[PDB]
């Protein structure tokens, strides 16, 4: 068989219940990153420099209500969903790179049928598809059901790329960036809970497009001090800045690797 299986976590949008959200999310946190390598307490994610292809992804499994069932591929060194497996159809988005595309060459290689789109699921290019942006995208339990249905169901012939790009959204942030920031997995759970679907507001949108951004100023802050002050966004839009690791630690997970290791500070 292929040389060893990526590992696979298991998920169903069938008991919505808080807790088995949480498991799943931490078992994927568990899963990525061996749990070494830590900049000021914060988990840093595997430098793709030298990650081997066998070590590069990681797949989610997606349970419907409908007892349907889809496999996401998950990247190891950024959470980057490259892209998913629909029975015996694979579908990968356009890679950015060399390199990318021949480590793209290695996912549901046992699929019957293999594609690849023409644009990129990054949330520019993504919601240009979708025709609405994340903020008029609604996330849930009741949209990630559909979600996963619509990535079955393009094999098929029923996809509306439209429909399609705004699943991709819909699982991106769900499971990628939900796992990326803790804050992000709490509003998840918030919803499930009260059976509430609804848009991401503003402070959740902005620690999206800071993930990186954050990752380089919290390995690069001396003693935890952050050179210099990150205006993040507060629910209701206004902007805040954010001063030090501290304020991060029970918001921010998981860091993409930027520069080298400190004096191995993880002892
Ligand atoms: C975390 C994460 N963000 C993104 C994104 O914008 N696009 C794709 N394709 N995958 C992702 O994974």
């Amino acid at each position: 068989i292929f040389p060893k299986q990526y590992p696979i976590i298991n998920f169903t949008t069938a008991g919505a219940t808080v807790q088995s959200y949480t498991n799943f999310i931490r078992a994927v946190r568990g899963r990525l990153t061996t749990g070494a390598d830590v900049r000021h307490e914060i988990p840093v994610l595997p430098n793709r420099v030298g990650l081997p292809i066998n070590q590069r992804f990681i797949l989610v499994e997606l349970s419907n209500h409908a007892e349907l069932s889809v496999t996401l591929a998950l990247d190891v060194t950024n959470a980057y969903v490259v892209g998913y497996r629909a029975g015996n159809s694979a579908y990968f988005f356009h890679p950015d790179n060399q390199e990318d595309a021949e480590a793209i060459t290695h996912l549901f290689t046992d699929v019957q049928n293999r594609y690849t789109f023409a644009f990129g699921g990054n949330y520019d290019r993504l919601e240009q598809l979708a025709g609405n942006l994340r903020e008029n995208i609604e996330l849930g339990n009741g949209p990630l059901e559909e979600a996963i249905s619509a990535l079955y169901y393009y094999s098929t012939g029923g996809t509306q790329l439209p429909t399609l790009a705004r699943s991709f959204i819909i699982c991106i942030q769900m499971i990628s960036e939900a796992a990326r920031f803790q804050y992000i997995e709490g509003e998840m759970r918030t919803r499930i809970r009260y059976n509430r679907r609804s848009a991401p507001d503003p402070s959740v949108i902005t620690l999206e497009n800071s993930w990186g951004r954050l990752s380089t100023a919290i390995q690069e802050s001396n003693q935890g001090a952050f050179a210099s002050p990150i205006q993040l966004q507060r629910r209701n839009g206004s902007k805040f800045s954010v001063y030090d690791v501290s304020i991060l630690i029970p918001i921010i997970a998981l860091m993409v690797y930027r520069c080298a290791p400190p004096p191995s500070s993880q002892f």
